[PDB]
């Protein structure tokens, strides 16, 4: 898959469309798009294991983590594959997302296709917060909106 | 993936949740579940190509057809990989689904993971409807509800 897409929808204001592009299977993938209805500031943004939205964002499970690593930030080695960090929402509550990541992929074992993109209530502390939650979730709070990552063109 | 799920939802009442299970990579996918809000009778059931929902069901594109054959029903040679036939809606408008299929898959070129499951307005003439549209859609009409097929536990 050179391209994927996810429509984030939630039980509330937050919604947005996020796009993933991988030009070759070994390449970095770029994730760009808009999330709306956020509060201003930092919000955790991750790919969660399951593409299951039967119980909303809660059925997606924990961060996608094929390597059984601990939680980190995108630049950390000790991170989970789905740790894309934070995205910032401006004053109008809008996140113009722009991330480039080389751990996640749209093909093979680290494929994020069919899994869930989630945008969180609070900032992800990037595993630097010094308590067990930090290394699990990054203390990023609830899942405001989520969507299953699907194949695009 | 041994399991997958699609939460079927659209612009009106028609909604449902369809599960997929494939016990070995080279064996059949069991699909099962219920849709609701359907008019009594038969409804086209197909996996469309893209799991792109930016435009609702409209952006999902054509029937997933990796080997370029023409539209058929689940049991034809000349079928498209996404051609899963028709579900039947009872007088309360609930359609229960049990399908075992050997052409779709949850792994490899035929993988329906990350693509869009669509329940249609009208019935699929199984491609044997005799006309140029029949050989593309089976005349199933509007996309009433759809979901991107995600990986499940
Ligand atoms: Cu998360
Ligand atoms: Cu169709
Ligand atoms: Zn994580
Ligand atoms: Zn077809």
């Amino acid at each position: 898959a050179t391209k994927a897409v996810a429509v984030l929808k939630g039980d509330g204001p937050v919604q947005g469309i996020i796009n993933f592009e991988q030009k070759e299977s070994n390449g970095p993938v770029k994730v760009w798009g808009s999330i709306k209805g956020l509060t201003e500031g930092l919000h955790g943004f991750h790919v969660h294991e399951f593409g299951d939205n039967t119980a909303g964002c809660t059925s997606a499970g924990p961060h996608f983590n094929p390597l059984s690593r601990k939680h980190g930030g995108p630049k950390d080695e000790e991170r989970h594959v789905g740790d894309l960090g934070n995205v910032t929402a401006d004053k109008d509550g809008v996140a113009d997302v722009s991330i480039e990541d080389s751990v996640i992929s749209l093909s093979g074992d680290h494929s994020i296709i069919g899994r869930t993109l989630v945008v969180h209530e609070k900032a992800d502390d990037l595993g630097k917060g010094g308590n067990e939650e930090s290394t699990k979730t990054g203390n990023a709070g609830s899942r405001l909106a989520c969507g299953v990552i699907g194949i695009a063109q």
